[PDB]
């Protein structure tokens, strides 16, 4: 038997437009309508991805970048399809005027950083802005954020989460799954930065 707090809640899935790039240029200038879009101090979501297979000791290289820019669009940078990496993205990642939110984010700062020598500037550990503002001392996942905020849970296929990401093209699926984890991010902060 199990309690209420452990009944399986409803997935949580992103519906509004999902913009897929897998082009350098394309999506460079893709980074500045998101700059165009905000103001300093404005909070995208955050997630990134890479492949199973590990390569020379260490995790996959990053393939895909993702931004939750609002709560209807969602931007996923297929990287491992680009030539060069994106100096848009670049310098929209590195550009302090611009907060990105996520769990975990420390560690994906670290790997972006081995990955393509990129300085992500201004991010937030979700974890501490929920502590804070929700006046606890908890060690939160981004599930239980999305669980305890939103009444939902996060897609849990593990065929697609731990999926080749770097494949190119990416599946519908995959698109879902990694533009949702950026949502949860975006909405994750938004809520918790209205709290009085
Ligand atoms: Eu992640
Ligand atoms: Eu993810």
């Amino acid at each position: 038997h199990h309690s209420v707090f452990e009944d399986d809640l409803p997935f949580l899935e992103f519906t509004g437009s999902i913009v897929y790039s897998y082009d350098a240029s394309d999506c460079s200038f893709l980074s500045e309508d998101i700059s165009m879009s905000l103001s300093d101090g404005d909070v995208v979501g955050f997630d990134m991805e890479w492949p199973p297979l590990y390569n020379r000791g260490k995790l996959g290289k990053v393939a895909l970048i993702q931004l939750c820019v609002s709560e209807s669009k969602c931007y996923l940078f297929h990287v491992s399809s680009m030539s060069v990496f994106p100096q848009g993205l670049k310098m929209l990642l590195e550009n302090k005027a611009v907060k990105k939110a996520g769990v975990g984010i420390e560690g994906d700062q670290w790997k972006l950083l081995r990955d393509f020598d990129i300085k992500l500037k201004n991010f937030v550990e979700l974890t501490d802005v929920a502590n804070k503002k929700l006046k606890c001392t908890e060690t939160w996942s981004l599930n239980s954020l999305v669980k305890h905020l939103l009444g939902k849970q996060l897609l849990k296929d593990k065929s697609i989460r731990c999926s080749n990401w770097s494949k190119f093209p990416l599946t519908e699926d995959q698109k879902l799954y990694a533009a949702t984890d950026a949502y949860a991010g975006f909405i994750i902060y938004r809520n918790l930065e209205i709290l009085d």
